[PDB]
């Protein structure tokens, strides 16, 4: 029927925009990577590839929302949410929104800066779903933007069931299981053309490429490494909840502070411009950078955190683990370094979502729930060299299944959701961690809701919407 | 809080009583097995085993239901979903309910016939539910028995996602994610407890032990494959909604037929008397039982169909499959063999399902589905014994793969829901086909919507149930 057309364009043109964005993000990532090679000897130069590079396209995200939209700054879940509970801004669905999202997120994407794909997809998802149905219908509005967030969370990174069931979540309380249908219809068609655009052009890009992981799980599980898994959730709720609370108080203080938000509104390029700075002269890998693995970007820190590779057994060696030889620092013991990493991306993905730039907050807390539960993971490797023996079965500490682990509970701790379990397992192709998985989330979840609000609930009060 | 103790209660509760029925319906099969290969010699004894053990067993299914509660009898989903629609039959959720359809449907499934756990527990889970509540509140109920169907479709087979996603569809309209998410907890606590009394007893039962699948996968996935994939779904969904209508029609039959219904009101057990004689006698191994694998019981029917290996390809050489060896006929190719499973175990997972004991539909089509979805694979592995290649990678058929695909469509088909889908990943314990099932359970859904109602809608027409 004609809504089955519309779920069937909902899912083509979302894997085409979100294709196209990555494609060209990659793409500046991979210039970003190729000139600072080339810049190889002299380290001052160094210096300004490394900071400039993210600084000229943060600049460039936050001005040209400004100038086409600058209602197209942030998530679009808060916003999406408010729009849901029937309070519509109309000028949140707009195609200039859509333009300025969809260039400015992929300068974002491109800069190594850690802002987040997932969130302004689902509100670009939504703009698409609303001029969809126009272009069909006109040429109820719930249950349109519910699919629409199925299909932008699904879209996003390869994650159909995650995505639909993510939906359902962060915005209504009360879902329809039509809509839960419709949008696994319209999911599952976005994550078909996303297969056959990476057919055409050979993949090399996207996240549904990478992030799968190769860990060879014994069937029964070790239950004796459950209680560190449950350890992870209650600890990534906790931390969820910090992050809550401090991107909530660096977003208020900006504009709380009346001589901050004078300031800015006069240099409005100067908060974007300096914490690009910042974040990129910590991440300068002669420098901070590593002590942190500062040379890696968002995507390539996943790859790294979800390998199957003990790196506090290969330190003596290294480039055994490939891209993952980062981490291990010629002085600095591999823990310390995540731990590094961790602490410094926190703040970091902090003030980069509190940027006036088209900013998610998963993926940054995707990449530090990584790092948290590989910390776990390596620490528990050291604790356990052998291995644990539960029934007869010695089981070698896997840490980068901790880091999968807890990528899903810090991101669950943030959201407030369950469904992070499922698009990690779906992320990352494999479903052998499931017991400990959930269990983490739900202690998460616990955690953090007991604590603080949700990403996306603390923005809606902060920006007093309506709701 | 008290809403979380009841959730901790239904858990523990519902894994415990679920383990127990496993148990003792295993432990059924094994004496059953014992008993037969204990008459090998004569061939008149081990007919006499083969159809007295399962006869006494559903006779006493039906006997015992008769006795104590015959409105144990049948699945619980249709009745449930009545009561979950504001018209409570009082009846339904009492003790003995639980006692007659908890001892009759251990003796059900421990007989071999054709007939599920999965509907009867969620009935034994609201019933659970309604029980818990009383015991902790007194010494709403849409929301108690809604988790009561999470956690019971969660802990007959040891799916705590796919069993919370299967309430929200078979069930509800209209979810909360309240609900979703006390479902979730309380299933992830079913799953916690199934995996410590797996270690207690050392596992040896339960089916999460079991349809573990070894697939070894290549990361793109042979996009020329998915034709085929999609084409599974299409005819499972024809064949769910012929599943549907001859159920129905055999429903209808016995009681629409007034000869039919005063025969068998006064002689009670003669129904399901000679419907377990006459499957019995087919599924005979020395008899009709050879060109049909009769020898499998519900559960290792599953355990080979989902192998990694091809049966076309190991056809001169068995043994080399283990235990599906019983597929590879002497004289009668494997193909055909699985079509006569599929046809002979067609009709009799119809007049199983219509026997006066307390008896499912997902198990029984999810065999069915199993069948043909290995038999569309071993005939792509015949038609390409090399493998297809797409991009540059060749891809060898995994007929078992799409014995997990099949499986997903056929009860997805059967069921109208897309939650199979995830269903199937969790007890296969693999998400590699994640876009090939995803297409075919959308398909199948789509084909059946387009043509019988749900197993339990239809149910509910025949009985007549308010809704």
């Amino acid at each position: 029927g004609e809504d089955g057309i519309f779920l069937v364009l909902l899912g083509l043109l979302m894997a085409l925009v979100s294709w196209s964005m990555g494609y060209v993000s990659a793409k500046s990532l991979q210039a970003y990577k190729w000139s600072y090679a080339q810049m190889q000897p002299s380290l001052p130069l160094q210096f300004l590839v490394w900071v400039t590079f993210p600084l000229v396209l943060i600049l460039f995200s936050a001005l040209f929302c400004h100038l086409i939209s600058p209602q197209a700054v942030g998530s679009g879940i808060p916003e999406m949410k408010t729009i849901l509970r029937g309070v519509v801004l109309k000028e949140y669905l707009t195609m200039k929104a859509f333009v300025a999202k969809v260039v400015a997120l992929t300068a974002g994407l491109g800069s190594g800066i850690p802002v987040g794909k997932e969130g302004p997809f689902v509100h670009i998802a939504s703009i698409c779903a609303a001029v969809l149905s126009k272009f069909m219908s006109v040429f109820y509005y719930s249950d349109i933007l519910t699919v629409g967030c199925a299909v932008g969370v699904g879209c996003c990174f390869g994650t159909p069931l995650g995505g639909v069931l993510f939906s359902i979540e962060v915005t209504s309380t009360y879902f329809a299981v039509r809509n839960y249908w419709r949008g696994f219809f319209a999911a599952t068609f976005s994550a078909f053309v996303f297969r056959v655009l990476a057919v055409w052009n050979k993949d090399a890009v996207t996240i549904t490429a990478l992030f799968r992981t190769n860990f060879r799980m014994d069937f029964p599980f070790d239950l004796k490494e459950l209680p560190a898994f449950a350890a992870i959730g209650i600890c990534c709720g906790l931390l969820g909840a910090v992050f809550v609370y401090l991107h909530r108080q660096v977003m208020l203080g900006v504009r709380k502070h009346k001589a901050l938000s004078q300031f800015l509104a006069k240099h409005r390029l100067l908060y974007p411009g300096i914490v690009t700075f910042v974040i990129a002269s910590f991440t300068f890998p002669p420098g901070m950078g590593q002590f942190m693995a500062g040379e890696l970007m968002p995507r390539e820190a996943i790859s790294t955190l979800f390998d199957n590779n003990t790196w506090v057994k290969h330190a003596g060696d290294p480039e055994s683990l490939g891209q993952s030889a980062v981490w291990i620092h010629p002085r600095v013991n591999v823990v310390i370094i995540i731990f590094l990493f961790f602490v410094m991306k926190f703040w970091m993905s902090i003030v980069a979502t509190t940027m006036p730039i088209p900013c998610g907050g998963f993926m940054p807390v995707f990449v530090l729930g990584a790092a948290f539960g590989r910390l776990v993971g390596e620490i528990m490797a050291m604790l356990f060299p052998d291995g644990i023996l539960f029934d007869d079965i010695i089981y070698k500490i896997l840490p980068g299944g901790y880091a999968v682990i807890g990528a899903a509970a810090l991101t669950g701790a943030v959201s407030h959701t369950v469904s992070t379990a499922v698009i990690c397992f779906e992320l990352t192709g494999q479903i052998a961690h499931i017991l400990p998985m959930m269990v983490a989330v739900i202690l998460a979840n616990m955690v953090a809701q007991s604590l603080q609000p949700s990403l996306y609930d603390s923005i809606i009060q902060v920006k007093k919407l309506p709701y």
